């Protein structure tokens, strides 16, 4: 569908809603699509003008070109807002799409965009994770590293749509993307330490709302309640899912949270 191109290449993007309504971007993780938002978008099309873009290399044409930084993906989106002429807007990002989200909050004003949402971004790395990022980049067995996440991300769901996602969306992309993703995610943790440090180091902080079901850790749920008690620009919202994609597993819940935070 609709596909304005930016910077080095293109990204196909979907549009849903009244253009002259509050503009809201739905941004995926690596190796994901606008189809991540398939359940959530038609709901938000009532209130917002809703754009679900497809990252470099993630279009239906899975287009190559140079490898790239998590920082050029930012650049992509900045050449987007401008190219279409959009001064007022918000964004909601998934997983490691958030690194891009926060970059833009940092590149543009806080004044400019005073609020942002992130979904199921792992706020703190752990030994398991670092491994899977390595398994992930293995030229001959990147699949087993891909698969490792899936088993985890999926947990015990019967959820038709989440299952479909991790059988037909994500593993469909090329090994060369699965790998870039790992180098990149890996790179960001090494730079910032964690999403929490990343955020804590913005000079002017938006109100940030983290929607999330996973990791299924009571400690982790407690860690956010606690970060938030110390940092009032932070607003965790736990959806009780078993899955890594609350936008697929629990679209009614996510829509209501986006709705309420964003006004």
């Amino acid at each position: 569908m609709q596909s304005l191109n930016v910077n080095g290449t293109l990204m196909t993007y979907s549009e849903s809603g009244d253009p002259h309504a509050p503009t809201l971007f739905l941004l995926s993780g690596w190796c994901q699509d606008h189809r991540l938002f398939k359940n959530l978008a038609p709901l938000l099309a009532r209130d917002f003008h809703v754009i679900c873009p497809d990252w470099r290399g993630h279009d239906a044409k899975q287009t190559d070109s140079g490898d790239f930084d998590s920082q050029t993906l930012a650049q992509d989106l900045l050449a987007f807002i401008d190219a279409k002429g959009i001064r007022d807007f918000q964004m909601v990002s998934t997983s490691h799409g958030c690194w891009v989200n926060i970059d833009v909050c940092e590149q543009l004003g806080a004044a400019r965009l005073p609020k942002t949402i992130i979904i199921d971004w792992l706020l703190q790395p752990h030994p398991g994770f670092w491994q899977q990022l390595a398994e992930g980049q293995h030229p001959t067995e990147y699949v087993a590293g891909r698969q490792s996440f899936f088993d985890e991300w999926a947990e015990t769901t019967d959820n038709a749509d989440v299952l479909n996602h991790l059988r037909n969306e994500m593993p469909w992309f090329h090994g060369e993307m699965w790998q870039r993703a790992c180098r990149e995610i890996e790179a960001n943790y090494r730079t910032w330490g964690s999403p929490l440090d990343r955020m804590d180091s913005l000079p002017q902080k938006p109100e940030i709302c983290h929607i999330y079901s996973q990791p299924l850790s009571q400690d982790y749920r407690q860690l956010q309640l606690e970060f938030a008690a110390g940092h009032s620009w932070f607003h965790p919202r736990h959806i009780p899912g078993r899955t890594h994609f609350p936008s697929l597993e629990n679209p009614v819940a996510v829509a209501q949270a986006i709705r309420e935070f964003l006004q």
